[PDB]
């Protein structure tokens, strides 16, 4: 059994709460580890500590900051086995998905090494007579950031990365399912090179939550999970006048025209719709082939690869997917499983059953495929979250484009097509804003950026690219002319 | 008597509430005429009209939309008189002060011109092998803006201008005040070729103002005005799940180095300290000399200037300043004054006994000037908002920085001095968004940003500038690759 | 007879070499008028105007700079008529062709409204300790611009617009062919606000090209035209230290692939091929059918539309195409056809037969189209520049796009198909600088950037977008600090 | 001359002989003594280079950006590793101070540390709508196979100048370095591939005109980049355009220093001596000329100056105290010297004479004092002339407007230096002068990789600058693609 503190001015530490969160092995279901959850006091010396490290940290010149990050970047390649280990063990993905978290995150990382560039603000000489105006991009001072379980490695630097990088401190609080990670990046942070106190890790819950959005001294928020604690997160930051951005969660459909390429797509979906057991804000959800041929077609290709997934514990590399996060998450995954039967959608592919011989009290869900799921069922309308992929049979082009368009989400979405008229007019038209041409998951790289459209965001400014830099900065412009003087 | 309504649809209507607010004329304290408070009809009518327009003028091209501001420029130019003769009679400030406001406005209107170069997005080809990447900035929809008494030309224009150009419709809610001036634009954009339904004008009150903030088809919001309605606008829109920025109040300090050309710092002084009769969040209020000796010369070369301010209704063109906005104005102005007096500064210009024959029920109110300042006054922790210089003198520089440092506002700030270390030390450390070396009142230009730092702004984005486009768009990034196909 | 000289320092003035060249009109073959032939004596003149004026031009701030250019493009909406006139009577081209010209060098004029935004430079804080960094986009000096017949409108104001906008003077050489239109513009410019000696027109042959390339005065030297002339401009300018850019000519292919819409690719073709007589450097000279059906019914519906083209003076308002520009031009033409048929072309619609009736002396030829056109063939390596339209028939897809790869001229092509992959890949791999995917004439807007690749580009700068105002100033950085001063 | 060592060219990947049989004599500059020997390209070893290049380019520029940028990023690391050893050996072949390398390198890293940035920086402008179901977009690719020419001065420093985003970029690129000092380059080019980067993308061929003029005219190679002296930037860049290559070509300098009376003038005077005599002024940013404003800051300005260079530590790489070392050449020390003469015969007053300058045991040495010339006046030849050596001129300005002409009516506008405490005095230099590169209380104001380098005047060819985003556009061509579909499967 090992505890979990927080991270605080370079250390380790235990925190003050007497208050613990347990941290599962979701393949065995036991508890394995405990995490301590921040009491208001524990965040406020984080962010005493913050406050007094960032001054000398947005001193030191752009350059000297980017090489932090060349450094971190090195140190994340020597740990990555290690790192992808302590994530599967908490999270549950394969050490395959685990890396990929890692490497993404590395991504951002990579994408702030040119700070110095991505910094720079804007010139005029002679705006008027003898007057010149220039704007400086300064750090905001401190932010904190807030993320989900699904993703521990990747997020935290989604947010971390371009604050630090402009010359903020930074407090994270990350999800207390799978804390692991989250500390282990602040550590190799100081390995790299990171002052003391510029970024902190501080583990909690809605208390931790609250401590930090009512806290006069922080800046700006940053938020990754549910559309309702999205909202909440958001509203609240608001009222205490801080900035935020915050990202929801999703129902991501893929449109699949009669002209596709069809084994393509039944590949693209079967990776899209199970990988990390469909525990994913880009995981396509819901299936829109257009004319029964091709949903047929689909179905047919697409059913023997669910059945044929490898399921097990991340120790088994062998396997396509691992367990979901938690007993609770098994069991609302169950019941709207239940409920698209109850409803009438065609459960193809029933996972309901399946156990995973040695691993009994894993929170194992079999690969689940419905047909004839309607826009009524609520299979359809809520994020499921689990592995389980929604069919819903589309007349034409216009029907099927009005899906994705109607939804409440507007996260990701795809078009497979050979046509580049159809791809061009969906990709114009759709609500939502990242978007998929023969990809099943247009998750944007480190350099562009990250958002969804609806009610999957919140605020004006993506994730990562530089609309990450402008919602770290805030912006100082200077009118400056002189008097006569000794020139003269 | 005259009977202002909306300007919903392409043209002027009657409001639907039942209820109207006075216009004053402020130089003779009497009703001029009325303006109706919209009822939820009136913003649900405005709704449906921008709704019915907006997605034809999104499709319209960049250059086109450029066109019509283009053409509004030359209606701007032609009617400058009428325009500046309607602001200043419901307003008060001067004719000069009245065309000043609308070319500020025009600048942003000039600015936009550029729109196809300013709403480029971002390309990548070979993000993954035989993948391209790229964004688009699409309009958010539908857009609203809510403005203050003060510039009824200018702040409506720093709003809408972009938010249209960028393919949006808009809905202005203008200050009740002084509303004259919102409709005629309105007016003066169809004219220019605006289709109708894409700047809509409601005008009124709280009512009009939440029932903008819960309407579930408005995405963004921008508000101009004091801290206290900012804080809550900014909390409500976002409550509500919409973008938002607020820009608010202001103790705007010069600091005057002993170096400074103390001539120029005195008469940006008068400029600035009593333009408008102060009525500007970019306003001098405190001048802040350093040394005993600049105070002293400083007090020396305002006080004669202050007495000969010529004060009058807009008719009279020699005038420096008119009367305040309103009797509530004033008499916040008169009580402020009094509690200066009762708490221990110098009042060196006396205004209180000021009258203008003829016009003895106007909201006249002679300058006044404060020596001897201290930052526990009342006079020195509000914005006045009036005629009413404050001087705190300071003893060497970091005891005159501190001063703008500690303040609660953080909108504008000013330094002269002939030193480049002073100049460039101050404006670095400064926790201020818009800084003047030797310039009083340190406003970009459109085509820079506009915004605050501290109790003066609430958000991520400034106003105009690149900050607005960002602001008044969404961005899509689409991740794109094609099958093998008939090219094998 | 009328008699053109130059425009030097706001004024029509004599050249004073005594020499001139006749201009013709090309529908009747009758000389119209003369041109002055610039002697050094004229062009040093004008550069002597120009180094005058340039100082306070430079000095004017970028907004009011901007509004003169806003003017113009007023002051060229209303004359229009006029213009278009003057134009298509010198050039032949017809008024709907001649006020395209026009406008199109309006929309680069329209783009430069944008300078203050354009011309922003970089601002670093903290580059070192206590240190900034940061450049300023200053003018070049003096700029000159050499320009081709074809578009004596379009072409002087891609150059100009932005020479002048980043606050350089220029000194136009156009077209002796086609000379009253830029006269006419420089004479516009100056009613529309921009002081004498910043637009200067020196009319002339080669003589006035070398004086140009050899005058230490003049920093920049744009080029429009032939290929073996902007060989010679680009080489000379640089061999005397100048900046250079140079454009050159074009032999455009379109590719129509087996899947592509046929009836709007023959329309297309027909503008494309025939529009302005093929007197354009983004004219389709080629086409490329791929397979043999494609071919048979693509000869089959060009035929009788090249047949039925409307020819005639500009003065007949029903005409599809004109005369060409010069006898010299109409020898060169029909010499190359003959070649064509002598090289074992198929020649299947003749248009060497055409004479309009009292137009005998007109440089009339009717539309040519070949068939079984082979890459070895002089009407397929040559630039023809009249109404020729050559049809190469390609096996496949990887065959047809190795006839525009191979090709010495690289300014546009086209590739018309319903097929997103084929599209993507043509685009991404052709060597050729303008690409149009179902789009005939892909010459980029105003705001974008135009320019070939291989023969028909030279230098590192495309004409207007962004490039422009890269080729119009040269950077300056400053890096700066200061010495402890009295702030301590 | 001892045991010598025998420098080839790098092609595809491993280092390889001249195959003309023509060397040029490597020296060690503190000791006079030939220490090696270069190969001198023949065409034939530059056109396998450019065969090389060619196999290479295409999956090289079809490799992602972010791959691209992690050469990169291990280069830099690598660079770090070996920075001893490469400072070893760029001083030994050309002189200056083991620190001074180091410098040298590292700022030759600072480059390799920017185009890690290569896909945001590579970025294309993209527009939906610009006609009715009309896209406009463009792509920046690569202009193919580029050359870079590079002077003695920095071996380490303008290679990676120029190499770094042109390759980051997608092109492949030949090195033709300074035969003066070519080791470092074949070593940085040997550490490029132990970084990752395919075999042929960088080469390196040694030579001198011959290669040169082989670069210029071979019709594979679409760009060419060149620092050194003007009359030869003035050749490779009209010849370069010639032959329809696109071209920045940076040339000499002739820095000055205005020092105006209110400045602190200790900092100014400590600033003349490490930007006046820092590597024995072999610098187109050294200041060599000071320009006080008024009798008592000359005055005060020259009586601080004086006892500097005088107690300036020279000596060879080795000796690690050294403020300075040898200049490259013989040639180099004479014309040195000979420019030295002249402004003794010309009526310049020699305050510092360091003519007689010789250091036990390295009495073969390029080994020359420090000079300090007072009462220069415009038409003499040490203030025309560009003289790369420890030799500074003071010429004494009465008042700014005065000042600020001499910079300003200069042959050359590389860089320019201010020194004064009032904002106005800055503001209106920095705005007005003619020069490419502006220091306010900033002797050598050379810009960071993230920024850009170039001169005005005589200083520098073409329209874009080193390194920034200018070096971006110049190692890209612009490609604009208007797309639209017609009706199909979806109606
Ligand atoms: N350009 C400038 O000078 C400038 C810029 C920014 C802010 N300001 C600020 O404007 C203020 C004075 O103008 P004002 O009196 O019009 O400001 P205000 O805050 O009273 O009103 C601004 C807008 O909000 C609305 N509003 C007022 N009370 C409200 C309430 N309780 N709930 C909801 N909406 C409400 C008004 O109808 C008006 O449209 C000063 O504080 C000043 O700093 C001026
Ligand atoms: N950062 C810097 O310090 C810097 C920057 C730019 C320029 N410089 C300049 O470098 C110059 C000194 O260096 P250098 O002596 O190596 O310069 P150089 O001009 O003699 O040589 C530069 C390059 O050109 C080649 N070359 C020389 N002569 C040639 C000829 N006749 N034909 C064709 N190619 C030829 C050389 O082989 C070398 O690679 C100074 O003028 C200085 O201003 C220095
Ligand atoms: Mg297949
Ligand atoms: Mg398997």
């Amino acid at each position: 059994m090992y505890e979990l503190g927080h991270f605080i001015d370079g250390k380790r530490v235990a925190g003050t709460s007497g208050r613990v969160s347990n941290i599962f092995n979701p393949a065995t279901g036991e508890v394995q580890g405990t995490v301590a959850l921040a009491s208001d006091a524990d965040l406020a010396a984080a962010v005493e500590s913050a406050k007094a490290a960032q001054p000398k940290w947005a001193a030191t010149n752009p350059q000297r900051r980017a090489r932090v990050f060349m450094k971190f970047v090195q140190l994340l390649n020597d740990n990555m086995n290690e790192l992808a280990e302590m994530l599967s063990r908490e999270h549950g993905k394969t050490i395959d998905d685990a890396k990929g978290d890692i490497v993404r995150g590395l991504e951002v990382c990579e994408f702030v090494i040119g700070i110095p560039h991505l910094q720079k603000s804007e010139f005029t000489e002679g705006a008027g007579p003898g007057i010149d105006m220039y704007s400086i991009r300064q750090p905001v001072g401190i932010g904190a950031g807030i993320t989900p379980f699904n993703f521990p490695g990747m997020i935290p630097m989604w947010m971390f990365a371009p604050a630090i990088a402009c010359g903020n401190a930074f407090i994270l609080k990350p999800s207390e399912r799978d804390p692991s990670v989250p500390i282990r990046l602040a550590e190799l942070m100081i390995e790299a090179g990171l002052p003391a106190g510029i970024l902190n890790v501080v583990n909690g819950d809605k208390g931790a939550v609250d401590a930090i959005l009512t806290h006069p001294d922080i800046a700006a928020v940053s938020f990754v999970g549910s559309t309702p604690i999205a909202r909440y997160v958001y509203g609240t930051a608001a009222m205490n006048g801080k900035r935020a951005q915050c990202f929801g969660g999703a129902k991501n459909h893929m449109i699949i025209m009669p002209d596709a390429d069809l084994d393509q797509a039944a590949n693209a979906l079967i990776g899209a719709g199970y990988g990390s057991a469909g525990e994913r804000c880009m995981a396509i959800s819901v299936a829109v082939p257009v004319g029964e041929e091709t949903a047929n077609r689909l179905i047919d290709k697409l059913v023997p690869m669910v059945e044929s997934l490898r399921i097990g514990p991340y120790t088994d590399e062998k396997a396509d997917m691992g367990p979901v996060v938690t007993k609770e998450a098994e069991q609302r995954i169950r019941s709207l499983i239940d409920s698209g039967i109850e409803q009438g959608a065609k459960l193809v592919v029933d996972g309901r059953d399946f156990k995973l011989q040695g691993y009994e009290n894993g929170h194992f869900i079999g690969g689940c495929l419905f047909d004839d799921v309607t826009p009524d069922m609520d299979i359809y309308k809520t994020e499921i979250f689990g592995p389980v992929l929604s069919v819903v049979r589309a007349r034409n082009y216009e029907e099927a484009l009005s899906l994705p368009m109607k939804h409440e989400y507007g996260n990701g979405v795809a078009i497979y097509t050979r046509d580049g008229d159809a791809a061009r007019d969906f990709a114009s038209r759709i609500n939502i804003g990242m978007v998929g041409v023969n990809v099943p998951i247009p998750v944007p790289l480190a350099y562009h950026s990250f958002g969804g459209w609806k009610s999957s965001s919140f605020g004006d400014l993506n994730q990562h690219g530089t609309d990450s830099i402008k919602f770290w900065t805030r912006t100082k412009t200077i009118t400056s002319r002189w008097p006569s003087g000794i020139k003269d």
